[PDB]
C-alpha cells in the first residue's frame, strides 16, 4: 500500500503572527500558538519523517490582521513560498481586494497552484486570467501522482468583492467531469481542495464519484478524533466519513481556523488508487513546538512597517468619538453608529434589480466598544486608535435571523437595563424604542428595519416571520452576551471582515466623518 | 478738474457666458444678458470715448457654474486678462479650493494686481505668497496716479475655504494705516476696492480718513439713480452718499451680481486729490450691445471641455434618487436628504472648540427639485442629471434665522397641504413632526435640531428665541415660495455655492451613495 501524508491548513486569515488561544493579539509569549514560524518547524519536522507529504491550503488567507492591510496578499505570496505549500484553492476572501488585488499580489507571485474547478470569466478579463489559476493539477509524489481538484463558495458574490466578470458555478456540477476527466487520464487518487463549508464538503464527498478525500474550509470546522487538546469543541470526528453514492467511505477533514492546528491525515491507498485507511487529527500549534529562528526573524523584519502604518493619519473626525460604557451601555452613542455605518458600507455587493442592497442592517454589543476618540489631535484618526476601541481580534460577519429572533435580541439587549453590561444593542438599519417601565421580555414597544426589497430604502415594521440578513461581530453570531437565541435560530452563517479593518477603511473613503446620536434607539 | 471714470464688477460669480434675465441659462438668445463678450464690447467703446478710465473688480469672480467647476479659476485669468482689468480685490470665494487654489490658476496667471490689505500669512504660508496679493497698487492713469487698497470680508473663514494659516484682520483697523501710508506718498487719490458689503462699504467711507471712493461687493447691491432698466430693485442711489467724519461727501458704489451690469461712475479731483463731483449709474449689459465677435469665438472653443465633462461619471447611486413632486411635495424624499447632506458637507469649515460645525442644518424647498435619477444606467451620475434635478441656476446659501421664524417657515410649509406645492420642505439636522388634523399655522407638533455647541452632535427640541443657522436656497433666502418670514426677520444671508456644484462635489467625494428616508419628516 502507497501511504500519503496530508498536512492542510485552512481560513489562516492574516494568523502571520502567533496568536493568544483566542486566535487575537499575542500578550503571554510562553502560552501563544500558531503563526507562521512555528507552523515551518512542524512541517519541517514531518517532511523529515514522511516519505509522501502534501502541504495543501483550503483558501481564506486573505483578510483578519493588519498584515493584509498593508501588505495585501504579498505576506500570503511570501510566507507559503517560504513554507514550500504543494497546492491552494481560493477562498471568498481571495476576492476582498476584486480580482487585481488577487491577480496581483497573489496568482502572479505564488510558486504553487492556485486551484477553482468553478469559477469562470468572461471578457477580456478571460484573457488576462488565463491559467493564473486552474481547475486541478497533477502533482508528482514519489514515483506516484495526486490528481488535486479545486472549488470555491458558489456563494462568493454575496461574502467578497469579485466583481461581475466572475461566474461561480455549482460546485458539484463543475466538479463532476473534471474528476472524470482526471481518470480518462490515468489519474486514481484525487482530492478535492475547495472553499464551500463543511455541508458541501460532505455533499462533494457523497455525490462527486472519484473524490477520494475532501479538504475544505470556510465554516471553521474543528473535527477530532479523541480528547480535544484546546477550548475548540469538535463537530465531529476527524476525518469525518461519508458514505458516497457509489459505496466508497470518502474521508472530509477542517482544520478550524486562523492557524492554531496543522490538519495531519494519513491515507492508505491499493494500487488502483481506492482508500485503504484514513487516519490522523489536527496537532495544536502550541508553545511546546519552538518558532523557526530563521521564520521568525523574517516576520520580525516585516514587521517594521506595520509599526509604521499603525500610527499614520487614516482620516479625521470633527466630533468626539463617545465610546464610553456611560453611553454605549445606556443609549445610542456615536461611536456605536459610525461602526455599524462601516459595517454596512463593507458589505455593499454586487447590486441586482431585486435589492438596492442585499443586507441593510447592523446590531453591535456595547460591551464591544473599549475606547472613546478624542476629536482634539487635529482630528487624527489612526489605526492604532481603533486597535482601542475594537482590541478583540473579531470580525463583522454576515447571519440570517427569523424577526422573532431579532425582537427576542432587542428583548435580551435591555432585560437587566441599568446595569452598565455588555449586552445593550447599538444598531444600523433598525430603529428601535424600548419602554423601560414593561416587564423584561416585553419592553420592545417599536422595532423598525430598513428594507432591502425596494428601490428607494425606507424603514417598515419587523414582521416576525419574514427571514432578516444582519452584519453583527462574531462574539454575538456565536451566542456571547448571552444571545443563546442568535447562535440557536440563525438559519446562515458567514464570518466577515476583520473588525478594525472594516472601521479603517470606511474612515479612510469619508475622509472627514461627523457621525450624530439621531434617534436610532429611543426610551419611551 | 482731472476727471477719472471707475468701470466696475463684483459678483460676476463664472457668468462668463450671457445668461437669461434672472441670471441662469441663456434660453432665448435674443433677449439674454451679459457675459465677458458683452462686457468686453462696451469697455473697449467706453476706453474709445473716456480717457483715464481704471476697470476694476471687487471680488467673488470664482464659483457659480460649471466653468469654475473645470477651469478652477484658469477661466477667470484668462478672460479678466482679456478684458484688461487695472486691478481686482480678493473675495470670499477665491478661497474655494484653498490658498492652493488661489495662488494656481489666479495670482500667478493675473496680469493685474491683486489686493487685500487685512489677509496676513504666518509660517512657511507666508514665504509662499509674500508679493502675489498686495495691499494697495499706485497705478498710473494718464500724467496722474491713483492708489487702489485692497480688502476682504473677515467672515471669509465662515463663507469659504481659506484655511488655518490666514488671518482676516478687521477692514477698517487694517485699512487706516495703508491710506495714512499712501498720503506719505504724495497718492492723494485713493480708491477703496474690495469685499464685505454694503453695510461695511459704508462704515469703510465713513471712518477710513483719506479714501476717495468705495467700490464693493458680496451683497449683491443694485444700486441706481433714476427709473431702474430691469427687474432689480435699488437699495438706494448711485452713488451711495456716505458723510464722512472729516466732513467728505465720499461715494459709494457697488454694481449686483453676475455680470449683469457694468457700474460707470465719473469722479472729478481737484489738484489736492479731494473730489468735487461724483456721478453715473450702473449700465444694463442687455442684447442691445453685441458680444465681441473675438471673445466670443474663443469661449465657444473653451465651451467644448465643459461639454465633454457634463456627460462623465461623477460618481454612482445604488438607490433611485426619488425627486418626484409626487414624492418630494408630500413627505420626505431622498433626494430631498441627499441635497441637504451635500449643502451640510458643502459648510464644514476650520473646527474651533466652540462647536463641532458653525452649522448643522438645512431646509429645501420640494419644488426646487425638479427630476429624479435612474440607478439603473449601471448607477452612473453625471452633471447634465443633475442639473436637471438642479436647472435654476441657484446657491445654496447660509443664513441666521431666530427659532421663531423656523418655525412659521416649517407651520408655512404644510399650510396648504394637499395640493402638490413647492414650499413643502425637504430637511437636515432637523426633525420635524406634523399633525394635518390641526388648523394651519398651527401643525408643527415637534421640532427638534442638530445641536452645533456640542462635541457630539444630538438632537434638542428648538427653542424660539434662540438664533440658529441654517442653509437653503437663495430663492428661499430671498422670500421666494411665500417664505416672506424668512426674508423680512432673518439676521444674516451670505451666499453660498453653486447649487449643482454643491451637489456633483459632494457625489464625487462619496464615489457610491444610497439615501434613505429615515424619518427626518413624520405625520402624527
Ligand atoms: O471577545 C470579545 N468580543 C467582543 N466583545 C467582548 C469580548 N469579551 C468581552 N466582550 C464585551 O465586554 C463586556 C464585558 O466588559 P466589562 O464589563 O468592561 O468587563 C461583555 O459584556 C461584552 O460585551
Ligand atoms: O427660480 C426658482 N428657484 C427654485 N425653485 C423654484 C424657482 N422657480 C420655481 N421654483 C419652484 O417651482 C415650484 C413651481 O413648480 P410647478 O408647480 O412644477 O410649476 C415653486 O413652488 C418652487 O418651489
Ligand atoms: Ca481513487
Ligand atoms: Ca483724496
Ligand atoms: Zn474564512
Ligand atoms: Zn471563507
Ligand atoms: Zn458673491
Ligand atoms: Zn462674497
Amino acid at each position: 500500500p502507497w501511504e500519503l501524508t496530508i498536512l492542510h491548513t485552512n481560513d489562516v486569515h492574516s494568523r502571520l503572527e502567533q496568536t493568544s488561544e483566542d486566535s487575537s493579539k499575542c500578550v503571554d509569549a510562553s502560552r501563544c500558538m500558531g503563526g507562521v514560524a512555528r507552523l515551518f518547524t512542524k512541517v519541517q519536522q514531518i517532511r523529515r519523517a514522511e516519505p509522501n507529504v502534501l502541504l495543501l491550503d483550503a483558501g481564506d488567507q486573505y483578510q483578519g490582521t493588519i498584515w493584509f492591510t498593508v501588505y495585501k496578499g504579498a505576506e500570503v505570496a511570501h510566507f507559503m513560498n517560504a513554507l514550500r505549500y504543494d497546492a491552494m484553492a481560493l477562498g471568498n476572501h481571495e476576492f476582498d481586494n476584486g480580482v487585481e488585488g488577487l491577480i496581483e499580489p497573489l496568482l502572479k507571485e505564488a510558486k504553487f497552484p492556485i486551484l477553482s474547478a468553478n469559477i469562470s470569466a468572461s471578457g477580456p478579463l478571460a484573457s488576462q486570467i488565463s491559467g493564473l489559476y486552474l481547475p486541478y493539477k497533477v502533482l508528482p509524489v514519489g514515483d506516484e501522482v495526486v490528481g488535486i481538484v479545486g472549488y470555491t463558495s458558489k456563494e462568493t458574490p454575496f461574502l467578497s468583492n469579485p466583481g461581475t466578470n466572475l461566474v461561480f458555478e455549482d460546485e458539484i456540477t463543475a466538479l463532476q467531469p473534471e474528476v472524470d476527466k482526471l481518470k480518462t487520464l490515468n489519474v486514481n487518487k484525487i482530492i478535492a481542495l475547495g472553499h464551500s463549508g463543511f455541508e458541501m464538503d460532505k455533499l462533494i464527498a457523497q455525490k462527486v464519484r472519484g473524490v477520494d478525500v475532501v479538504v475544505g474550509g470556510h465554516s471553521n470546522t474543528f473535527l477530532y478524533t479523541g480528547n480535544p487538546p484546546s477550548k475548540e469543541v469538535p463537530a465531529g470526528k476527524y476525518p469525518f466519513i461519508v458514505t458516497s453514492d457509489d459505496g466508497r467511505k470518502v474521508p472530509v477533514v477542517q482544520a478550524y481556523a486562523f492557524g492554531k492546528y496543522l490538519g495531519y491525515l494519513k491515507i492508505e491507498f491499493d494500487e488502483r488508487g481506492n482508500v485503504i485507511s484514513s487516519h490522523g487529527n489536527p496537532i495544536l500549534l502550541d508553545s511546546s513546538i519552538p518558532e523557526d529562528p530563521s521564520i521568525k526573524a523574517d516576520i520580525n523584519k516585516w514587521r517594521i512597517k506595520l509599526d509604521d502604518y499603525s500610527t499614520q493619519e487614516l482620516g479625521k473626525t470633527i466630533v468626539y468619538l463617545d465610546g464610553s460604557s456611560q453611553s454605549c451601555r445606556f443609549r445610542e452613542c456615536n461611536m456605536g453608529n459610525l461602526i455599524c455605518d462601516a459595517m454596512i458600507n463593507n458589505n455593499l455587493r454586487h447590486a441586482d434589480e431585486m435589492f438596492w442592497n442585499h443586507v441593510s442592517m447592523c446590531i453591535l454589543n456595547g460591551g464591544g466598544i473599549r475606547s472613546p476618540i478624542d476629536e482634539r489631535n487635529d482630528g487624527t484618526i489612526t489605526w492604532e486608535n481603533l486597535a482601542a476601541v475594537l482590541p478583540f481580534g473579531g470580525t463583522f460577519d454576515l447571519v440570517q435571523l427569523k424577526g422573532s429572533t431579532l425582537k427576542k435580541a432587542f428583548e435580551h439587549s435591555v432585560h437587566r437595563y441599568g446595569q452598565s453590561t455588555g449586552e445593550f444593542l447599538q444598531v444600523g438599519g433598525i430603529h428601535v424604542v424600548y419602554d423601560l417601565s414593561r416587564k423584561p421580555g416585553d419592553r420592545v414597544v417599536k422595532l423598525d428595519v430598513l428594507c432591502t426589497s425596494c428601490r428607494v430604502p425606507s424603514y417598515d415594521p419587523l414582521k416576525m416571520d419574514e427571514v432578516y440578513k444582519v452584519i453583527l461581530p462574531n462574539f454575538l453570531a456565536n451566542g456571547g452576551d448571552g444571545f443563546q437565541m442568535i447562535k440557536d435560530e440563525l438559519l446562515r452563517h458567514d464570518s466577515g471582515d476583520q473588525d478594525i479593518n472594516v472601521v479603517s477603511t470606511y474612515i479612510s473613503k469619508m475622509k472627514v466623518i461627523y457621525p450624530a446620536v439621531e434617534g436610532r434607539i429611543k426610551f419611551s
